[PDB]
C-alpha cells in the first residue's frame, strides 16, 4: 500500500490551501494526516490518483446514495449543462425539485433551496427567530449544523449556557444566544427552557446523529422534544441534511412519526453538487425574502445543474426495494463489524438505520456525544489505516458516521467485512 | 410579447418557495413582479418558457463572463463529471484551481475554496477578526457581503428580523466612497476594528465606482490602526480584471473573497490573502471554517476552464470596449430622449441609474426614479432585452456579446426610453 502521489499532491495543497485541503476533516488529522486524493469514483467505488480503489463508505457525505457517479444522473446533467450551468432566474426545474421535496418529507410544505448545509442552517436559524421574536437557540452537543458563527459554540458540562466562542474569530457576542444540551437528554432541554422563559426560539437537532458518530434518538427522545417546543410555542427544526432522503425518503421524521415545523436538507437533494434547502410549515417559510422580511438569499441557489441531479436521485430513490435494500445491507456489514469486534477482543459498540452506520470503539452504548468521546481514537485511527491499506475506504473521524449506497453489493459488504477482519485482527 | 408560461410556472412556484424563488431580486418585486422563467441561455442570450429570446445583460449574475455554456466549459464538464460529481475529499484539481487564483490576484498566496459568496465572506470576516483578535467590523453602506448575519446591519442594529441585535453590535457602517466616515468609525472604537470589508467597485446598489484615492485611502488607514483591509470581489474578482479591481487600481488588501466566475456556473466562493493570515484557517490554523462539498471537481473544473479562457489576449479590452460604448450608449440615449440618469462601466461591468446623480454611495443610488427604471426595464424586456431586474445591481457583458447585440440594445433602448 502506497499513496506517493497523493503525499505528492498533499504536500503542493499545503502551500495553496489552508492545511492542504478545502475542509479540515479531509486533512486526516484525526487519523494519520496522510490524506488520499481522489481521482475519480464510480458506483461504490473511489480510485486514488496512485491507482488505488477503495470500497467506499464515505459517499462524498452523503449524496452518492444511489452509487458515485450515477449513469442516470449524470445523463440528465449532460443535458442540463448544455442549456446552461446557472441561470440567475427562475427555471421549471426548481419548481420540480421543490414540489418533489415536499411531497416527500412530513414537515415541509414549502422550501428555499441554498447552496449548502452550512446556508441551510444558518437561513433555518434566522427563520427561528424572525418567526418566534426570540433570540435564544438549542442545539445539542455532536450535532453540527455547519459553521455559522452561531453554531461555533463550546459544548459540555459546564458550559452548556455559557454561550463561549469554540473558534477565535467570532464574537461571544454571537454565541450568547445558543444553548447546548446533551443528546437524547429531554430533561436538560425542558431545563433549558425553564431558565429562559419567554426566550428559546426553538431547538434544532440531527434527528439522527452523523457528526458525533452515528447515534441514534432515545425512544421518545423525539416525542419529548416536539412536545416540549409545542407546549412554548418555540419551533423544533429537524437538521435532516445527512438524513433526508437516505434514513428513508421522507427522513428520519418520516420514519419515526416525529413532524418538526422546519428542516434543512442538502447533500442528496444535490445529486453531488453544492446544495442545501430549508423548508418547514406554510405560515413560516412565508416569512423569508421575498415573501416576507426575513432576508436570505442566494445568488447562484437554486442552480440547475444542482436541481437536475437532486431529482434524478429522488426519482432513483422513488424505485420499488430502496431503503429496504439499503437496510439489507448496511445492517449486515454494521452487524459484521461488531462480530468481527468481538470477536478480535475488541469493545465496541454500533448501529445502523437504512443506508447510515456508525462504529466505536468504546463498549457504549453511546447515546451522546459524551458516550462517544470514550471510543479509543488511537485504535480507531489505526484501524481507518489498516481498512484504508485493504482497500477500504471510511470516513477519516471516529465521530463520522458511515455511509452505503444502492450501489453497494453483496460481495462489496463481505469484502469489507474480510478487511476489517484482518485489521482488528491485527490492532 | 406573451409571458404566459413564466407566470403560470412563477404563480405555481410561489406556493413551493418563498416568493416562488431561491434568492429574493428574481422575483422581480422591484420591477412589476412579473420575472421571466428561463428554459436555457446561451452565448450571450437567455431563452424564456415562453419562446422569447433576449440578450442578457445579468450573465447568471457574473460567472458567464465568457458567455452562458460556452462550449470548453460544457464540454471540461461534461469529461470531469463522467468521474464522479463530487469526491468529498481532496482531488488534483483544486490545486490547479487554487494555483490560477494565486497566480491571478495580488493579494492571494493561500485560498480556501468555499461553495458562496456568502460563505466566503463570513469566512473572511471571521478570519478578520481571529487575526487581529478584534470583533468590530467596517463594512460600507451599499455593500453586500451575504447573507450572514453579522453583515444584515441597520444603516450596529439589525435591518432585518431573526438576527439578534447582540451579533450586529460588532458590525459598524460608513458610506461607501467616505474616508473621514470610516476614520471616524476608528477613533469612535479604539482598538477594536479588526478591519475593513469592502466591494473595491460596488455592484450590489447598482453599479458604484470608488472615487480617486477613497481605495488607497482605505489602505492607508487600516495600515495606520493595525487593521485588515478585505476586497470583496466575488463581484469584481476576474471580471474587473484578470486580478480584479486589485489589480485594475493597484490597491492591494490584505484578504479578498471570490466567486461567481471562478465556479463557471456553479456553486462557489473562496476568500484568501498573504498566508500568514490564511494558516489561521483550520486545519492548518485554530480558525474553524468547513465545507463538505467545497472544492467541488465540476466547480474546480468550470472555473480552471473559464480562467484559462479569459486570459485570452483581447479578453478584458473586448468587455472595456463594448460595454463603454453599450454605457456610453445609454447614457446618450437618456441625454436626447430628456431623462436624467448617470452610469459607467469598468471592463464588463456598467450601471445605469435613473438619477442625475452624482451617485458615490447607496444614499446617491436611491434618489433614482425606481417608476421610471421598473417601466424601462420591462419595456426592454419587450424589446428582447434581459437587464438585472432591479435599479439596484450592476449590469454584466460578457464575450459572447457581439457587437451586433450590443448595437441592438441600444436600438432596444432608444424605443423604450422614448416611449418613456
Ligand atoms: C447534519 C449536518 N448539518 C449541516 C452540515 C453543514 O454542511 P456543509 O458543509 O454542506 O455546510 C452538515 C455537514 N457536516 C451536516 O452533517
Ligand atoms: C460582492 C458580493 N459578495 C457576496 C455575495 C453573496 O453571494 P452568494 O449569493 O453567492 O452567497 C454577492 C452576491 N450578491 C456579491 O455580489
Ligand atoms: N451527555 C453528557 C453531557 N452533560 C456533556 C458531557 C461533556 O461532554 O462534557
Amino acid at each position: 500500500f502506497k499513496t506517493i502521489k497523493s503525499d505528492e499532491i498533499f504536500a503542493a495543497a499545503q502551500k495553496l490551501m489552508p492545511g492542504g485541503v478545502s475542509s479540515p476533516v479531509r486533512a486526516f488529522k484525526s487519523v494519520g494526516g496522510q490524506p488520499i486524493v481522489f481521482d475519480r469514483v464510480k458506483d461504490a467505488y473511489a480510485w486514488d490518483v496512485d491507482g488505488n480503489r477503495y470500497i467506499d463508505y464515505v459517499g462524498t457525505w452523503g449524496p452518492a446514495i444511489c452509487g458515485h457517479a450515477h449513469p442516470e444522473v449524470i445523463e440528465a446533467l449532460k443535458v442540463a449543462m448544455e442549456k446552461g450551468t446557472s441561470f440567475g432566474a427562475p427555471c421549471a426545474l426548481e419548481n420540480v425539485l421543490a414540489e418533489m421535496v415536499n411531497d416527500a418529507v412530513p414537515s415541509i410544505e414549502m422550501v428555499r433551496f441554498v447552496n449548502s448545509g452550512t446556508e441551510a442552517c444558518m437561513a433555518v436559524l434566522r427563520i427561528m427567530r424572525a418567526y418566534t421574536g426570540r433570540d435564544k437557540i438549542i442545539k445539542f452537543e455532536g450535532c453540527y449544523h455547519g459553521h455559522a458563527d452561531m453554531f461555533l459554540v463550546k459544548a459540555g458540562s459546564g458550559v452548556a449556557t455559557l454561550g463561549l466562542p469554540s473558534s477565535p474569530g467570532v464574537p461571544k457576542k454571537t454565541t450568547a444566544n445558543t444553548l447546548t444540551t446533551p443528546y437524547n437528554d429531554l430533561e436538560a432541554v425542558k431545563a433549558l427552557f425553564a431558565e429562559n422563559p419567554g426566550e428559546i426560539a426553538g431547538v434544532i437537532l440531527e434527528p439522527i446523529v452523523g457528526n458525533s458518530g452515528f447515534i441514534v434518538p432515545d425512544a421518545g427522545f423525539l416525542e419529548g422534544l416536539r412536545e416540549i417546543t409545542l407546549e412554548h410555542d418555540a419551533l423544533l427544526v429537524f437538521d435532516e441534511v445527512m438524513t433526508g432522503f437516505r434514513i428513508a425518503y421522507g427522513g428520519v421524521q418520516e420514519k419515526f412519526g416525529v413532524t418538526p415545523d422546519l428542516t434543512t436538507l442538502g447533500k442528496i437533494i444535490g445529486g453531488g453538487l453544492p446544495v442545501g434547502a430549508y423548508g418547514g410549515k406554510r405560515e413560516i417559510m412565508q416569512l423569508v425574502a421575498p415573501a416576507g422580511p426575513m432576508y436570505q438569499a442566494g445568488t447562484l441557489s437554486g442552480n440547475p445543474l444542482a436541481m437536475t441531479a437532486g431529482i434524478k436521485t429522488l426519482e432513483l430513490l422513488r424505485q420499488p426495494g430502496t431503503y429496504e435494500y439499503l437496510d439489507q445491507i448496511t445492517k449486515r456489514l454494521s452487524d459484521g463489524l461488531l462480530a468481527i469486534a468481538q470477536e478480535t477482543g475488541h469493545a465496541a459498540c454500533g448501529g445502523q438505520v437504512s443506508g447510515m452506520f456508525g462504529f466505536f470503539f468504546t463498549e457504549g452504548p453511546v447515546h451522546n456525544y459524551e458516550d462517544a468521546k470514550k471510543s479509543d481514537l488511537q485504535k480507531f485511527s489505526r484501524f481507518h489505516r489498516g481498512m484504508l491499506e485493504q482497500g477500504i475506504y471510511l470516513a477519516p473521524s471516529q465521530f463520522e458516521a458511515g455511509f452505503t449506497s444502492l450501489a453497494h453489493t453483496e460481495e462489496d459488504i463481505d469484502a469489507t467485512l474480510a478487511a476489517a477482519r484482518t485489521v482488528m485482527s491485527a490492532l
